[PDB]
């Protein structure tokens, strides 16, 4: 349902009640940061900023709304294939953030008061 | 009223529900021990209801608008520096409200996130591909 080569990238911001704005990173977790990146499906070949929104949702939780498209550009991946990148500004501070499985959520925690939490709580999930 | 209670905190673990089911779980921590469910003071007028404060704090810290829908036993853990110091924390299941459910794929977890500004995405960029994108579109920052 994809296509191999060609990609949506979407620098994800939003505008704070003070009037300014801030940028969504990432890195996958373990280079340094990325935007948000997808594959574009071949049901949004016609219009790409249709997978930087599905994909935003995907990886952050938050629905967004496109509010610029720049011009298509290409990178290699093997240096004979050709991607094809649609990137575009997406819109939808103190901490880093993650995205885990339940059965992964104990691993990560370590303080004495998170664990009391989701010892009280995981059976919900 | 909106004064906080010192010594009453809540929780929220704060999760999302994928369309065929699946669920993720949000953690975070300060940038730079682990990783931390949502938590902040409750205030005078949400004791009787702490939920009010888990909803709030998750707006707060995350930004999601967020509905209860468990909530644990209170339970008590001691002051950070003062042992003397009695905590009752309040917590709870929040869930992210979404108009429609992403589809669940390993897209959805094992990505770390933070939230920049504008002045300091290059600094943190070091793929080509990553800086070629930043490179056309910034002026719109």
């Amino acid at each position: 349902n994809d296509l191999e080569n060609v990609k949506a990238i979407a620098i994800v911001y939003r505008e704070l009640s003070d009037g300014s704005q801030t940028v969504l990173l990432a890195k996958m977790k373990g280079k340094g940061w990325m935007f948000v990146r997808g594959h574009v499906r071949k049901d949004e070949e016609a219009d790409p900023g249709v997978a930087a929104i599905r994909e935003t949702q995907e990886e952050t939780g938050f629905t967004g709304m496109v509010k610029q498209s720049g011009a298509p550009f290409t990178q290699p991946g093997d240096p004979q294939r050709v991607i094809t990148i649609h990137p575009h500004i997406v819109q939808v501070v103190k901490r880093e953030f993650l995205w885990v499985r339940p059965s992964e959520v104990r691993s990560k925690l370590q303080r004495a008061e998170m664990i009391q939490a989701w010892d009280q709580l995981h059976s919900f999930f």
